[PDB]
């Protein structure tokens, strides 16, 4: 019966993992253009994208509440991480190249995360 304890890192340790793995989805252009700043509805003029997403998120959200730290849990990135993607497949659909650019982004998280999360969750 291995049963673990609360060990978890820092948010500095947390950063040392989630950060490269960060730079692993801002590496791609057209993927992670949009995805690094917000989209403000009112500038933006279409009130649509923050009505159906409960929390639009983006690369300059989890990048800052770990540039700060905001959580001392590595379950937090990875939660609001893929939180971010949740909205563009939950707005986008299958019906724009978004979805697409946002598709690769996940398979490159869960891959380069993957070691992370194997030594960090
Ligand atoms: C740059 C910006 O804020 N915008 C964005 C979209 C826009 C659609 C129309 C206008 C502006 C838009 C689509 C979702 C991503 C995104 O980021």
């Amino acid at each position: 019966g291995s049963h673990m304890r609360k060990k978890i890192f820092k948010p500095e340790e947390l950063r040392q993992a989630l950060m490269p793995t960060l730079e692993a989805l801002y590496r791609q252009d057209p993927e992670s253009l949009p995805f690094r700043q917000p989209v403000d509805p009112q500038l933006l003029g279409i009130p649509d994208y923050f009505d159906i997403v409960k929390n639009p998120m983006d690369l300059s959200t989890i990048k800052r509440k770990l540039d700060t730290g905001q959580y001392q849990e590595p379950w937090q990135y990875v939660d609001d991480v893929w939180l971010m993607f949740n909205n563009a497949w939950l707005y986008n659909r299958k019906t724009s190249r978004v979805y697409k650019f946002c598709s690769k982004l996940a398979e490159v998280f869960e891959q380069e995360i993957d070691p992370v999360m194997q030594s960090l969750g």
